[PDB]
C-alpha cells in the first residue's frame, strides 16, 4: 500500500447554542448548503481526517462522539478512529481519522488557552490539536473570542493570547508559536467578528441576504477589514464567502434573523454576521486547497448554522535513508549567503539567528550578526557569509525539496526572539544562489523581514 502524498482533511464549526442536535447532521460532513459546497459524486468518499469545532456544546465527550461516529459510518460505511478529543468548558474540539491512517498518525497533542481576567474568564478561549501524520505536522485551533459588536479590538487581543499560550507541536521548537510550529495550521470557530452597520439598517441588511447580495455585507465584516489593516490572522488565508450570515437566526427555521436587543442579549443588537469561520496557513509552497466552505441549511437546533470547509493538503512520507535518520548525509548541504534581518525593533543588543527544521538533527546557532542603520531608521543585522553550513540528516532532493527552515532572530542580551519565520527549500534549482525571504513575526505581529540567497545541495 503506497504512503499518500494527498490527503483531504474536513473541519467543521457549530456553535450549538446549548441546544442538542438534530437527528441528521449529514449535511454538515457532505459540505451540501450554501456557497462552496461538494459534488453529490463525492458524497461516498470519506475526507481522510475530520476535525469537528463546537462551541456553546451541551453534550458530554460520550455523546457528541456517538453522534460524529454514526453520522460518518452512515455517510460512507467507515468506522472512523478517535484521534483526539479535548473539552474546555463548553468548547470542544474532536478528530476523527480513516482506520487505515491510525498508524500514520503520532505525536498527539491538546491543549487550551482561557481568554479574558476575572469578569471576562470563565467561558471564552481555545482548544487545539496537533499530530504528525507521516513526516507531515498538522495542527487545529477552535477558539470561541469575546461576543459583542462593539468589542472587536478584544477579540484581536484573545487571538494574540491563544497563539502565545496554546502549546501544540513539538516542544523543540521554543521560539516559535503555533503560527510556525505546522506544516498546515487550520484556526476556525465562533470568532464572533461582525458586520459592522447601523442599528437602523438591520431590515436592509436581511433584504440583501434574501438577494443573496452579500458584497455590501462583506466590506463591513470585522474580520476581514481587521485582517486587511494587519490587526489580526497576519499570513492566514480565507476562502471567499459566498453563503448567507450564519448568525443569529431564529430557532428551528432559519427564514428568520433574530437580530433586535432583548434582556437575552444584554440589550445588544445581533445583526447578521459571520460569526464561524475557517482559515489556515500553510508552510510556504506546500500544497493546500480549499475545495468547501459553506453552512449548512437543514440543522436549525442552534442560533448558528453550521459551517464546513474542506481541503486538499499535501502530506510527505516518513523518510528512511541508509544514513539518517540517526547521521548526516554528507551530499546534502544548505548554504545561506548576503542574508540580512530588517527590524522595527528600537533596541540596540546584538542579534544571532537559529535555525530549526525536522531536516537536522538538531537546531543551529549562528554568530551575532552585523549591526547597521537603515536610510528610514529601522535597524539592519547582517549576516554577510558569516552563517553556519547547516547538514541535513537525508539528502535525497525528493525529501530535502520538501523540507523547510524555520529562523528565529535573537537577542544576545535576552535569548528572546525578536522574530520567527520560515523558508521553503522547494527551489526553483539546487547547487545555484536563489533569492530567498521571509516576513518575521513575533507574537503575530509584523517585527522585520530576513532576506537573502540559499544555495542547496542534494545528491543529485
Ligand atoms: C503576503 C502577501 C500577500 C498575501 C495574499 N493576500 C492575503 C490576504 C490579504 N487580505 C486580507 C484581507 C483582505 C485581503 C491580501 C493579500 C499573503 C501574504
Amino acid at each position: 500500500q503506497p504512503e499518500p502524498d494527498m490527503i483531504t482533511i474536513f473541519i467543521g464549526t457549530w456553535n450549538m447554542g446549548n441546544a442538542p442536535p438534530p437527528k441528521k447532521i449529514t449535511s454538515w460532513f457532505l459540505s451540501k448548503g450554501q456557497g462552496k459546497t461538494r459534488d453529490d459524486s463525492a458524497d461516498y468518499i470519506p475526507h481522510d481526517i475530520y476535525v469537528i469545532g463546537t462551541q456553546e456544546d451541551p453534550l458530554s465527550e460520550k455523546e457528541w462522539l456517538e453522534i460524529l461516529k454514526h453520522s460518518l459510518q452512515e455517510i460512507t460505511s467507515v468506522t472512523f478512529k478517535t484521534v483526539a478529543i479535548h473539552t474546555l468548558w463548553n468548547i470542544r474540539i474532536v478528530v476523527l481519522a480513516k482506520p487505515e491512517h491510525e498508524n500514520r498518525i503520532s505525536h498527539i497533542c491538546t491543549d487550551n488557552v482561557k481568554t479574558g481576567i476575572a469578569n471576562t474568564l470563565g467561558n471564552k478561549g481555545a482548544v487545539g490539536v496537533s499530530f504528525m501524520f507521516n513526516g507531515t505536522s498538522l495542527g487545529f485551533v477552535n477558539s470561541h473570542l469575546t461576543s459583542g459588536s462593539e468589542k472587536k479590538l478584544r477579540r484581536n487581543q484573545n487571538y494574540m493570547n491563544i497563539l502565545r499560550f496554546l502549546a501544540l507541536g513539538d516542544k523543540k521548537l521554543s521560539p516559535f508559536n503555533i503560527t510556525h510550529r505546522f506544516t498546515h495550521l487550520f484556526w476556525f470557530g465562533d470568532l464572533n467578528y461582525r458586520v459592522d452597520l447601523p442599528t437602523w439598517e438591520a431590515e436592509t441588511i436581511i433584504q440583501k441576504i434574501k438577494q443573496q447580495q452579500y458584497a455590501d455585507l462583506l466590506s463591513h465584516d470585522q474580520l476581514l477589514t481587521e485582517r486587511r489593516e494587519q490587526k489580526v490572522f497576519l499570513h492566514f488565508e480565507e476562502e471567499e464567502i459566498t453563503f448567507a450570515p450564519t448568525y443569529r437566526f431564529e430557532r428551528l427555521t432559519r427564514d428568520k434573523y433574530a437580530y433586535t436587543k432583548q434582556k437575552a442579549t444584554g440589550m445588544k443588537y445581533n445583526l447578521p454576521s459571520w460569526c464561524d469561520r475557517v482559515l489556515w496557513k500553510s508552510y510556504p509552497l506546500v500544497h493546500v486547497v480549499c475545495q468547501s466552505y459553506g453552512s449548512t441549511s437543514d440543522i436549525m437546533t442552534s442560533d448558528h448554522s453550521p459551517v464546513f470547509a474542506t481541503f486538499e493538503a499535501g502530506v510527505t512520507s516518513q523518510f528512511v535513508s541508509k544514513n539518517g535518520p540517526g547521521t548526516v548525509d554528507s551530499q546534502g548541504q544548505i548554504e545561506f549567503l548576503r542574508c540580512y534581518a530588517t527590524l522595527k525593533t528600537k533596541s540596540q543588543t546584538k542579534f544571532y539567528l537559529e535555525f530549526h527544521s525536522s531536516c537536522l538533527e538538531s537546531f543551529v546557532k549562528s554568530q551575532e550578526g552585523e549591526n547597521e542603520e537603515g536610510s528610514e531608521g529601522e535597524l539592519v543585522v547582517k549576516f554577510g557569509e558569516t552563517l553556519p553550513k547547516l547538514k541535513p540528516i537525508i539528502s535525497d532532493p525528493e525529501y530535502l525539496l520538501d523540507q523547510h527552515i524555520l529562523i528565529s532572530i535573537k537577542s544576545s542580551d535576552s535569548d528572546e526572539s525578536y522574530g520567527e519565520g520560515c523558508i521553503a527549500l522547494r527551489l526553483e534549482a539546487t547547487e545555484t544562489q536563489l533569492p530567498i525571504y521571509t516576513p518575521l513575526t513575533h507574537h503575530g505581529e509584523l517585527t522585520g523581514h530576513f532576506q537573502g540567497e540559499i544555495k542547496l545541495q542534494t545528491s543529485q
